[PDB]
């Protein structure tokens, strides 16, 4: 008996792309409890961050009114919503009127609700006529996208979290699952517990909590995991552990010039990547290439999981291709427990930005800007005049902030991201963000986001479960979150803020015909209908009862889809297809192995800057800490930034534990407390990025993958010295 929740409102955790279902306990219109949704994949379980979501919902440290900065370098001061919307709408309309539509941009996030990103994408691409829509997943998942699309012809994993319960080998690469995806790591750990014969290979330059359940920790040299995975393929082929029945029917080979090849040509390519040479290159024992290769191929079902150590890379797309190569040569795929599974970081990078194509070169539900059929498909669906969608991609994120600095982009909206903190090469980016003629509107829940220091107008948004909306997590699961409490003060749901803005900026009101997130969901449901992203069967009523549905889900009686590309399991494979699998993303239904040359970082260490420097997640802090920094118990072990230094390096160089050091790169220098340990393999150092007092992205280079344009945050060259 209670005082203490009167009702429980079903939703989704505000944090990771694990995408735990949550039940928010409310009493008297106020949130008082949280638990995990027993019916979602997480089966009632949350991590400590998710369990401490209620102090964040209830923090009075909020942006609760519209704010304006009258002059560049002035103080933010209160302003009405009607003054703010008019100022905003006039400014944008004006900029388009003088300079054309490409002077205005959207910079959004994988934390926005899918309905928020859908509306924004539509206002800009089909309303203003500019493809300047991008977002922070470009800094994260864009490499997993280029990898999946070139290997399979479609985006997203072909398996699910369920596959975890049935792998007997986990190949966990460039992923600190323990601290980035705690509930998922538990499911993996649980799997090894239930079945002790389960082999776990953790490949990562750093020895993290994740490696503590591994049978093998491959501490390779930063940048050499490509040569590693090629070497694995050499071993699998050399020891006849490959699956010819599979690759003969279901696989094409492209050579190092990206020209059609064959198995025989693959063998010959792989000759350049023998275990003995590669061991020397990777700085690992040769037995590890052999063990990893053998575990992977000989295991009854192998699942690979990776995150930012593979994506945040100039060879990002190719590294994803290389993981798919192993699953493709062995046919460890399209079977329960056997699958190539990219981990998604943000809660809604999948549904909001990837699936809904809210990047500069994309259009919703698998569509592409440079493809004329696609643009016309969208013009039909959006009731647009012919040729209204521009034929060329807008600015990707790095290019977008460069375009800002040059004054080519004059107006910008930032929504649920903190770019003045999380973009790479911050001294350059800060300069760009303070162009004396830029007009930067920030929609931002938290007064302490460093980005608000550059903003000309701030709009007060409804936070998390103060409004309703869908998040699509890493496993293709679309879960709704219902409104639990009212927003405080003058906070407003961004769907509505976006619609009122468009109307006032002269956008055709037929284009933003939306009263709520439910109206936008139905248009998007239609916009997906008959594409391989089809999620037409996920009605709002269905998503209120269900704890998520997994796409494809083409009708109301359809349960959703576990194994994509599988005959009889994926509704996109015709029931009378001749083969049991169909990688319909490719013209001939065959998936592609890519003989990608293994190179390295864009900035490799040398005599002057002898260390690899990296950057990483910590368990207690979500990104920029504007939310977790409000939970007293989440700093009890990580209040401040530090640098991890290898103990052999430290002993050699004279650096002792807790010593203050200067980390220095070509771009900046920064003093930090040193943690000395075996975490970093020799030659490597590491920094977290949660500390707004220690903006480590000032240190990192800006360099991007040429296909995905994802920055290489995971590697640059640094030197370390006593302060
Ligand atoms: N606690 C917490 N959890 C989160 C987040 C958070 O901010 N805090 N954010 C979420 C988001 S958006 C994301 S993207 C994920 C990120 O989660 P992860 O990518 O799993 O975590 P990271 O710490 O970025 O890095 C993963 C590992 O890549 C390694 N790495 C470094 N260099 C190399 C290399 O050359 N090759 C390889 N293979 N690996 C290398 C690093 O050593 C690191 O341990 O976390 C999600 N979950
Ligand atoms: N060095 C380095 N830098 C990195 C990475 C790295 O590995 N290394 N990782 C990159 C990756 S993978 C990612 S995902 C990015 C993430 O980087 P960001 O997205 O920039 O960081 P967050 O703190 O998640 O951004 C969320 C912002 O949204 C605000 N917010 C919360 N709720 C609401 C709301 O309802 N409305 C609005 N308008 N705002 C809200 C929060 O207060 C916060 O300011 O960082 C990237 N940056
Ligand atoms: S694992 Fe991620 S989604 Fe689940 S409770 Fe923890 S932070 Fe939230
Ligand atoms: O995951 Cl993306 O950066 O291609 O939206
Ligand atoms: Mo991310």
């Amino acid at each position: 008996a209670d005082n203490r929740p009167e009702k429980w409102v079903k939703g989704v955790c505000r944090y990771c792309g694990t995408g735990c279902g949550v039940l928010v306990g409310v009493k008297d219109g106020k949130a008082v409890a949280i638990q995990g949704n027993p019916n979602n994949h997480n089966a009632g379980l949350l991590c400590l961050k998710g369990s401490l979501l209620i102090p964040v919902l209830n923090s009075k440290e909020r942006v609760t009114q519209p704010l304006v900065r009258r002059h560049k370098g002035g103080k933010l001061e209160p302003v009405s919503w009607d003054e703010a919307l008019d100022l905003m709408a006039s400014r944008f309309r004006s900029s388009i009127d003088m300079y054309g539509p490409n002077s205005v941009a959207w910079y959004g996030s994988g934390q926005c609700l899918t309905e928020e990103s859908y509306v924004a994408n539509k206002i800009f691409k089909g309303g203003f006529g500019t493809n300047n829509v991008d977002g922070n997943p470009r800094l994260c998942m864009a490499s997993a996208v280029g990898g999946y699309v070139t290997s399979f012809g479609k985006d997203e994993p072909m398996g699910t979290y369920a596959d975890i319960d049935q792998a007997t080998c986990f190949f966990i690469i460039g992923s600190n699952t323990s601290e980035a995806h705690p509930v998922l790591f538990r499911r993996i750990a649980r799997r090894k517990q239930v079945e002790p014969g389960v082999k776990i290979i953790v490949a990562d330059p750093r020895r993290t909590n994740t490696s503590r359940i591994a049978d093998m920790h491959v501490a390779f040299r930063p940048g050499t995991d490509l040569a590693f995975m090629h070497s694995m393929a050499w071993v699998i082929i050399n020891e006849e552990l490959d699956n010819p029945r599979f690759w003969q029917r279901y696989v094409n080979f492209m050579d190092a010039e990206g020209k059609p090849s064959d198995f025989e040509g693959y063998k010959a390519f792989l000759e350049n990547y023998r275990p003995e040479k590669v061991a020397e290159i990777c700085r690992v024992p040769v037995e590890q290439i052999y063990g990893a290769a053998r575990a992977f191929a000989e295991s009854a079902a192998t699942m690979s999981l990776w995150c930012m150590g593979i994506n945040q890379r100039v060879q990002g797309v190719f590294a994803n291709n290389l993981i798919h190569n192993l699953h493709l040569i062995t046919g460890q795929i399209c079977r329960p427990g056997a699958t190539s599974f990219s981990l998604t970081g943000q809660p809604n990078a999948c549904g909001g930005v990837r699936d809904g194509g809210a990047l500069s070169h994309l259009l919703p539900a698998g569509r592409a800007i440079p493809n004329a059929k696609h643009r016309a498909e969208m013009e039909k669906l959006w009731g647009l005049p012919e040729g209204r969608i521009a034929p060329e991609p807008g600015y990707h994120t790095v290019a977008l902030f460069e375009a800002l600095g040059r004054g080519d982009v004059k107006c910008m909206i930032i929504c649920e991201t903190n770019p003045a903190h999380t973009l790479p090469n911050l001294n350059k980016v800060h300069k760009a963000m303070s162009h004396p003629e830029s007009f930067i509107v920030c929609i931002e829940a938290f007064p302490d986001a460093v980005t608000l220091e550059y903003a000309d107008l701030v709009l007060p948004p409804a936070f998390w479960c103060e409004r309703d909306g869908v998040y699509g997590c890493g496993e293709r699961r679309y879960s709704l979150t219902e409104k639990a409490v009212d927003p405080p003060g003058q906070c407003r749901p961004t769907v509505n803020t976006l619609v009122e803005f468009a109307r006032r900026a002269g956008v055709d009101p037929q284009l933003v015909n939306f009263r709520n997130a439910e109206d936008v969901w139905n248009e998007w449901r239609m916009v997906s209908k008959g594409t391989t992203y089809d999620f037409w069967g996920m009605t709002r009523e269905r998503l209120r009862k269900e704890s998520g549905l997994i796409w494809p889900c083409p009708s109301e009686d359809h349960p959703g889809t576990s194994l994509r590309y599988v005959r009889g399991q994926d509704p996109c494979v015709p029931a009378d297809h001749p083969d049991r699998f169909f990688f319909y993303g490719k013209p001939d239904g065959r998936a592609v192995i890519w003989m990608r040359p293994a190179k390295g970082a864009a900035e490799e260490p040398d005599a002057e800057y002898p260390l690899y420097l990296t950057s990483m997640r910590v368990i207690d802090h979500w990104h920029t800490a504007t939310m977790t920094g409000k939970v007293p118990e989440l700093q009890k072990a990580n209040p401040i930034a530090f640098v991890e230094i290898n103990e052999e390096d430290a002993a050699r160089t004279g650096i002792k534990h807790g010593d203050s050091v200067i980390v220095e790169t070509r771009r900046d220098a920064m003093e930090l407390p040193a943690r000395v340990s075996d975490v970093c393999r020799p030659g490597l150092i590491a920094v977290p990025f949660f500390d707004p007092k220690k903006l480590v992205n000032k240190l990192f280079l800006d360099a991007t993958d040429p296909v995905s344009r994802e920055p290489e945050y995971k590697i640059c060259a640094a030197r370390v010295r006593k302060a």
